[PDB]
This record gives C-alpha cells, sequence and structure tokens, in this order.
C-alpha cells in the first residue's frame, strides 16, 4: 500500500523536477529572444529614421545589406502552443488529484477500505503522512508548472512579435530597394562558385492519368480530325494542351525546395504558351518556338527568386539575342508600310526592354521589369489569338446567317 | 481538445445528484400554520387572569 504512494511521489518529483529544468532552459530561449527581438526592433526604428533621411544613397544599398544579414533567423521559432495546451491540461489534472486528496483523512479511509488485513494505527499514519506528502509535491509541480506556462505564453507572444517585426523589415527593405566591372566579375566567379557548394501518391496518380491521357489525346485526336475535315479545331488544340500542362504542372508539385514552387508556378504558364505553338510557315514556327521556349526558360530560372552579378551573365547575351532575333522581324514589317503594324508596338516595347535591361544594369533593379515584360507579350499573344479566332467565328457565323 | 472529453466526464462524475431533493414546501406551509396557531394560542392565554 505504501509502496504504491511512494512510487507515485517519486514520479511526480521527477516529473517536477523535469518541467523545471524545460522550464529554465525555455526561459533562457526566451531571454535570449527577447533581447534579439529588442536589438531589432532598434534597428528597424532606426533604419525607418535613416531612410526617412537617406534618399539617393547608392551605398545605403550596402547599409541595407549588412543590417539584412544582422537580423536574426526567426524561422528556428518553435510553435509549442501545443506544448502549452499540454501543460494546460496538466496543471488542470494536478488541480483534480490535489482537490482530491485535499481531505487527507478521507483519502484515507477511502484506500484503508478492504484492506483492514493489512492497516494498523501505523499504517493509518504512514499512509496519511505520504498523502500530504504527494499533495505538497503535486502543488509544487503545479506552480511550477503554471509559472513555466506564463512564461512559454510571453516566450510566444514575443516570437510572433518578433517574427513580424522580421517581415516587417523584409518589407522595408524590399520598399527601399524598390526604386571593369567584368574584371571584377572574374575574381567574384569563384566566389559565387563557392557560395554554390503524399508525394509518392501524387506521382502515382500523375503517372496513372498520363497513362489514361495518352488513349484520350488519341481519341481526342481523331474527334478532332473528324470534326474538322477551324475552331472546332483550335479548341481540342487547346484542351489537348491544357491536360498536358496540368499534368506536368501536378508532377511539378509532386517534385515539390521552396524555389521549386514558385518554378513550377511560372512553369504553368510557360508550358502553356510553349504548347500553344505545338499544338498551333506552321510548320517552321513549330521548330522555331524552341529558341524562344529556351530563352523563356532562362529567364524563368533568372526571375524566379526574384519575388520571393552571376545570375545577369546569361541574361546579358539573352537580351542581344532577343533583340537580334526581333531585328529580322522588324525589318520584316518595315518592307510593309500600308498594312497594320498593330503588334509591333509590343515586339518594340519587348525590344526596349531586352536593351535596357542589359544597358542600365551596369539603381540594379532594371531586372524587375522583365518579369511583367514576360508576363505582358503573353497576354499579348493570348489577344491575337483570341482575336483570330472570333474573327474566324464570326465569319462562320455570318456565312451561316446569309 | 479530445482529452478534455474525459476531463469533463470526470466533472460529471463529480456533479451531485439533485434529484434527492425533498420538495418540502407543504412542510413549510404546515410550519407557518402551526405558527399562526400557536400565536393564535399565545393570544388567548395573553390574560392569564
Amino acid at each position: 500500500l505504501v509502496k504504491q504512494e511512494l512510487e507515485i511521489n517519486q514520479q511526480l518529483s521527477q516529473r517536477l523536477i523535469t518541467a523545471t529544468e524545460n522550464g529554465n532552459q525555455l526561459m533562457q530561449q526566451n531571454i535570449k529572444v527577447k533581447n534579439w527581438l529588442e536589438r531589432a526592433l532598434q534597428s528597424e526604428r532606426n533604419i525607418k529614421e535613416q531612410i526617412a533621411v537617406l534618399k539617393g544613397s547608392l551605398l545605403l544599398s550596402r547599409i541595407l545589406y549588412q543590417q539584412q544579414q544582422t537580423l536574426p533567423s526567426a524561422d528556428e521559432l518553435e510553435n509549442m502552443t501545443n506544448r502549452i495546451a499540454d501543460l494546460r491540461l496538466e496543471q488542470f489534472e494536478v488541480n483534480q488529484q490535489r482537490d482530491a486528496l485535499f481531505q487527507s483523512d478521507a483519502f484515507v479511509n477511502k484506500l484503508e477500505e478492504g484492506h483492514t488485513n493489512e492497516v494498523n494505527s501505523e499504517v493509518h499514519d504512514a499512509l496519511l503522512q505520504v498523502v500530504d506528502m504527494r499533495r505538497e509535491l503535486l502543488d509544487q509541480l503545479n506552480k511550477q508548472l503554471g509559472n513555466q506556462l506564463m512564461m512559454a505564453i510571453n516566450l510566444q507572444i514575443n516570437q510572433q512579435q518578433l517574427m513580424s517585426v522580421s517581415k516587417n523589415l523584409k518589407s522595408i527593405l524590399t520598399q527601399q530597394i524598390f526604386w571593369d566591372w567584368i574584371k571584377a566579375f572574374p575574381q567574384s566567379l569563384k566566389d559565387e562558385f563557392k557560395s554554390m557548394k503524399i508525394a509518392f501518391l501524387a506521382g502515382l496518380p500523375l503517372l496513372l492519368i498520363a497513362g489514361l491521357i495518352h488513349w484520350r489525346l488519341g481519341w481526342l485526336k481523331a474527334y478532332q480530325q473528324k470534326l474538322a475535315s477551324t475552331p472546332k479545331a483550335i479548341l481540342i488544340d487547346l484542351i489537348r494542351a491544357l491536360p498536358v500542362c496540368l499534368i506536368i504542372l501536378a508532377v511539378g508539385l509532386i517534385l515539390l525546395s521552396e524555389l521549386l514552387w514558385s518554378f513550377s508556378k511560372k512553369l504553368a504558364i510557360f508550358w502553356l504558351v510553349f504548347g500553344l505553338c505545338w499544338k498551333v510557315q506552321t510548320s517552321h514556327w513549330r521548330r522555331q518556338i524552341v529558341r524562344i521556349s529556351l530563352a523563356l526558360l532562362p529567364i524563368h530560372f533568372w526571375s524566379v527568386v526574384a519575388e520571393l552579378v552571376l545570375g545577369q551573365a546569361m541574361i546579358f547575351f539573352n537580351l542581344l539575342l532577343i533583340a537580334f532575333l526581333v531585328w529580322p522581324m522588324c525589318r520584316e514589317s518595315w518592307r510593309d508600310k500600308e498594312s497594320h503594324t498593330m503588334r509591333l508596338v509590343t515586339i518594340t516595347v519587348l525590344s526596349i526592354i531586352p536593351i535596357a535591361l542589359m544597358v542600365l544594369t551596369a539603381f540594379y533593379t532594371t531586372l524587375r521589369l522583365a518579369g511583367r515584360w514576360i508576363e505582358t507579350v503573353y497576354l499579348v499573344i493570348i489577344w491575337n489569338l483570341l482575336y483570330q479566332t472570333v474573327l474566324r467565328g464570326l465569319s462562320v457565323a455570318a456565312r451561316r446567317i446569309a
């Protein structure tokens, strides 16, 4: 009888010791986090004051880079809110146990029931003393746990505030950053090189979807050929391109790695644009679109991490290549004067962007406009295709009405 | 909180049974009538002589 009480008391003491050690570690971590958060708040206020008066300062970019490098990483925060609920439940359980053991005499009388053959005058006193000691230890552990829970709640509030502050600091750095060299780059090349050094279920369903979609697309192509011999053929080609794009996007998502997710998000539209030519001279265009797709892919790779000087080395040549490719089209367009040149304006804007990106990058945020330029080009192409389809449909409807 | 179901079960088990209440309001009326009768008897016996 007394052995069980002694074992329970020992278990309670061990639990209290472990909880106290965890509370001390958490308090130390919370104090370190609070110190870092105060430092960050002071630094953010200082940076805001400076940017209020440090307008148009190239070296201020270096200062902002240093400040960002000084910012601590908030990703190491442990969302122990579940542990906080566990502590609250443990405290409630301890309170319930203490309330059950509040009446030491009643508890001893209840425990002595059906055990009078092993209970004596000394046994009752020993049981009462053990119950009192267990109650005292439970009260001490409950107080320690409540103090630890308060400290953890304060730490969680401080950690949330510090994460918000770091996010706001990143936002402010971006807002401030919003608005010879090659010889130095030879040495920086080595530095850059040194700097370099459910999913299975989704993948299998994607494989089965593609396996079925092979025959589905065969049947769809047969149906499209039967219907055409065209707006119907164009719609069928668009639908066929859409299923392949969806399958590729699902495969990429299963394969995704933060940069990979945004890369696939852009690659959805990129592959849609690429397959628009595959599903729709046209034969000459079907072979010449490979260069455009490859150029978009390097641009996608160089601009994926933007929205979230080595990287511009490929872009410097890509801009010149795009300008050279547009030059033959402009020369062909320049041969016609009375003909409409509505699409030349978009081509001229795209070429100006390729020239500006490679010219003004020698303040350095000129590469940001490329993301909008690519989207504008894609929108213009989609608008032209939709206009052609609408013209064909209107002609068909007018012929039918006549 | 799934375990909160166990806590609620314990709390309900701790609740005492109110069905054992004795609605002695009739006994209260009987006591009031007895007190009125005693007052009447005392008033009748107020003048000892």
